[PDB]
């Protein structure tokens, strides 16, 4: 087995058989009796000789170290500054998974909740994504500091960044789902806190790396676990020696990450990783309400703006006349880069739209898929192959059915993604390669998330999608509600 591009997304990186080595390793058994694997360096670190499997804990550590990890017994225990037997002091961390003990020794103010207060009075998404790589940079001294938000297809954004001035900025620009993979995503939804101490550091092996059975140790839980030479290759071409990212967890979901990134070596002791910890819980947990609090906003904005229309509608005589001279207003309802009015056989168009003569190709094609409900896509050229052609201008459609009886709708759109990019960067900044090749770089990354969400759009949220549904409610009840006046029209 060697992993390379053609097998890296399924690469077992929970199980690596490697520590990184700025600390050292011990399994044990589940009632922490027997010593059942240790990584190389234990010897050296603890002071100790030989193959430590098969002796006691209580032989290696000592009965009282024993003890108290006994008693401190998935959620890592976190103990700084304990001793072994013969007085060699240690951060240590401990935790059962799969029924096996596994302990991690790392040779060794108010943090989080001064943090934590900087963050709290953010009132919105914006102000506290901006903030926080700032702070995060201040605090924690690494050279990068971002905050990537996955999509809904799992791509990567790069929403925030503090940096030091000679980097080249990544702010605006996507990475494909693919450049972390499903089990990287596991892992980051299970574990709070991932630390690469040294990208070029030499990674020490754990022994057995398989038992007697054919088990291999299951390190998911585990800070010292090794990473993926592929990772450590992407590093490398960046200039990166060392990270720590924080999961951004919101609605029991991987939202995105706040990722360090130092030129140089870099590790955390024990309590300032225990303070960054607690400052990303609060952190997601702010975002969270953030989120849901711009959302209402959203919404009530919305049925406001519903509301104005329909008291004007309570005055005209003529619906299909107010709906013409209005329609470009609805675009306040949902974000969209143009929107039009299909009434009577018509169009009616603002901002970016397919061109005047493919409109009633497009609108025979709703009519023939709404079914009397709102429809949408962000990928219109899958639909309907002419639209290719117009992508640039409207690569996305949302279509609001306005009348329970006609074939009339509004039509809400959005130019392909890349049409809307604000990308930072330098376009003549380029990377050094390894032997994977280029691939394993920021700009080709970014190259192949261009190509793949060639011909679309920003998908429809479902904010979008609820606020579509309260406005076809609407329209098609204050339609039925004329219906008689334009009847006699
Ligand atoms: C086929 C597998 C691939 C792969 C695996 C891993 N990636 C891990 C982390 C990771 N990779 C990146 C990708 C980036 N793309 C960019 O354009 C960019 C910067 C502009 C970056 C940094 C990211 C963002 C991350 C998250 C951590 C970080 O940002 O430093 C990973 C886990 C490492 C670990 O064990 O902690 C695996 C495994 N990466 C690939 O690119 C493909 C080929």
């Amino acid at each position: 087995y060697h992993v390379d591009l053609t097998n890296c997304d399924r690469e077992p990186i929970h199980i690596p058989g490697y520590i990184q080595p700025h600390g050292c390793l011990i399994a044990c058994d589940n009632a922490m009796r027997m010593v059942l694997r240790h990584s190389e360096n234990c010897g050296e670190l603890l002071g100790l000789e030989g193959d430590l499997n098969g002796r006691t804990a209580e032989d290696v550590l000592g009965k009282r170290l024993v003890h108290d990890l006994r008693n401190a017994l998935t959620r890592p225990a976190m103990l700084p500054a304990m001793e072994t037997s013969d007085g060699r002091s240690f951060d240590i961390s401990l935790h059962r998974y799969k029924s096996t003990t596994i302990i991690e020794f790392e040779p060794s103010l108010g943090t989080a909740r001064k943090m934590v207060d900087r963050i709290r009075e953010a009132d919105s998404v914006e102000s506290l994504i901006s903030r926080t790589t700032r702070l995060v940079k201040a605090t924690l001294g690494y050279d990068r500091v971002l905050i990537y938000r996955f999509e809904e297809d799992g791509a990567g954004k790069v929403v925030s960044e503090a940096k030091q001035p000679e980097l080249e900025s990544f702010l605006g620009q996507y990475f494909p789902a693919s450049d972390i993979p499903q089990q990287a995503r596991a892992l980051y939804l299970k574990n709070t806190l991932r630390i690469i101490s040294d990208a070029s550091g030499t990674p020490i092996p754990v022994l057995p790396a398989v038992d007697v059975s054919g088990e291999p140790l299951d390190l998911s839980y585990a800070h010292l676990r090794n990473f993926s030479p592929i990772h450590c290759e992407y590093l490398r071409n960046m200039g990166v020696a060392a990270s720590m990212s924080i999961s951004v967890i919101v609605d029991d979901a991987l939202w995105g990450l706040i990722v360090c990134h130092h030129c140089s070596p870099r590790v955390l002791s024990m309590p300032v990783r225990i303070a960054a910890a607690m400052f990303g819980e609060f952190f997601s947990m702010f975002l969270q309400v953030l989120k849901q609090k711009r959302r209402l906003d959203t919404i009530n904005h919305a049925h406001a703006a519903l509301d104005r229309f329909l008291r004007l509608a309570a005055h005209r005589a003529n619906l299909e006349e107010l709906l013409v001279d209005s329609f470009q207003d609805f675009a306040r309802l949902i974000p969209c880069d143009g929107v039009g009015l299909w009434v009577g056989n018509n169009w009616h168009g603002h901002g970016a739209t397919p061109p005047h003569d493919a409109i009633p190709r497009l609108a025979r094609f709703v009519a023939s898929v709404s079914e009397g409900r709102v429809w949408a896509t962000h990928a219109l050229s899958q639909a309907i192959p002419e639209a290719e052609i117009y992508a640039d201008t409207a690569a996305g459609m949302l279509a609001i059915p306005i009348s329970q009886v006609k074939s009339d709708y509004l039509l809400f759109f959005r130019k392909e993604i890349v049409q809307n990019l604000n990308w930072a960067g330098n376009p003549e900044k380029s990377y050094e390669t390894g032997p994977m090749g280029d691939r394993l770089t920021p700009r080709k990354s970014f190259a192949i998330w261009k190509e793949s969400v060639r011909l679309q759009a920003q998908p429809w949220s479902e904010a979008d999608r609820e606020i579509a549904e309260t406005a076809r409610i609407a329209l098609v009840g204050v339609a039925f509600h004329h219906s008689e006046l334009m009847a006699g029209l």
